[PDB]
């Protein structure tokens, strides 16, 4: 209807597509919501696995939205210097209801000076770099700061993405939902967390990052140098 | 010498069955994912999200895993020759025919669950007796070569599992970690047993309009698996 809850994903060129589609699928369960999937104009987009998504607005047609989400993926590196992304974002995020990302879309709320001073959780593997950008960092899955609200790693957009529809509507329709999408996970392993993960699984997927994070970390001081000028 | 790992996705698909199970698997080494429908380009999940399919039936490789999610579009799959016999040419070769959720009910107008332990969303479990299955109340269920999985979010649970069993557990817990799979749920209500009374209630009443339309569907399927 027209009296939707506007919710605006930003769809980016490599992309985590389960950073968007976990959510997506969530909030789309409820009642009067309308989705859209941003980009710099409507079109595919193909995220980092080779899944095509497609745009549904350009920045300049998007309504106001009442909720914002970034999503991560190897693409945010780029995002964290794109000055129209970064316009959009703090744009939107000036009236918002909820200012929100999941997994390394934190870094991009960051690049655009919206997590100064705020707590803020990102995936495990990259959370060193939420202090250079003004965010007290928290070891959390989903972490709320006032209007903010941020995810941990890729699968955890499902835990933020129900504790959001709690907040737009209220905990029994977040449970519904929840209900209808059986989401009583049962693991196969206990490998989820560096803290439980095999050493060994975890020190490798330190390395498999290494020359990753040490890329991101200089967009990151570049970042965060743009924010003190 | 790739595996070859192919979803269905079909009009009015549930998209997070199949986009769960295609990160975590796509994240495999020497695998090629495809998703397939009776012509390649746009298709839009039951959400609104538009999906492309790459491949057309005939133009889809020898699977080795075909996948077959769930969704609204089940019920006209269900009744579809085209798409039945389809599944049943690369289930006959395939190392492992699969599906989550609904999916299953596909798989049973098919006639692959014959004799065989299986589960689908807790919604819809009573469907699967007519359609020949043994119904096991279990997120994952293994019998033989089919892996079958409960409703929606069941299928990162299920790719896990699969992902041990085409490769071995230590690939599985390094894919578990990249996503770090380590879920914590605000609420206690992912299942009818430990969700409260009042939203297992109202759970039932927003699926009892499609409960009975596909009662009706499973019974024509069934008939057509007798004669």
């Amino acid at each position: 209807s027209h009296m939707a809850v506007q919710i605006g994903f930003l769809l980016f060129p490599e992309v985590q597509q389960l950073d968007l589609t976990g959510p997506h699928d969530v909030l789309a369960s409820l009642p009067d919501v309308q989705v859209h999937l941003i980009w710099k104009e409507p079109g595919p987009v193909v995220a980092s696995s080779g899944l095509v998504l497609q745009a549904t607005t350009s920045f300049a047609d998007c309504p106001p939205l009442d909720v914002i989400c970034i999503p991560g993926g190897t693409g945010v590196g780029a995002l964290m210097e794109d000055p129209q992304a970064l316009a959009f974002i703090r744009q939107q995020a000036a009236r918002a209801r909820y200012v929100t990302s999941v997994c390394t879309g934190s870094l991009v709320l960051g690049a655009a000076g919206l997590l100064q001073g705020k707590r803020a959780t990102t995936h495990w593997a990259y959370h060193e770099l939420l202090a250079p950008l003004g965010a007290i960092p928290v070891h959390e899955r989903v972490v709320r700061d006032g209007n903010l609200l941020t995810g941990a790693g890729i699968t955890a957009g499902i835990d933020f993405a129900l504790t959001l529809a709690a907040e737009l509507f209220d905990a029994a329709t977040a449970q519904r939902v929840q209900l209808q999408l059986e989401y009583a996970p049962a693991p196969p392993f206990n490998a989820g967390s560096p803290d439980t993960a095999p050493a060994s699984v975890v020190q490798q997927a330190r390395q498999r990052a290494a020359d990753s994070l040490h890329k991101r970390r200089e967009i990151t001081l570049r970042a965060a140098a743009r924010l003190a000028a």
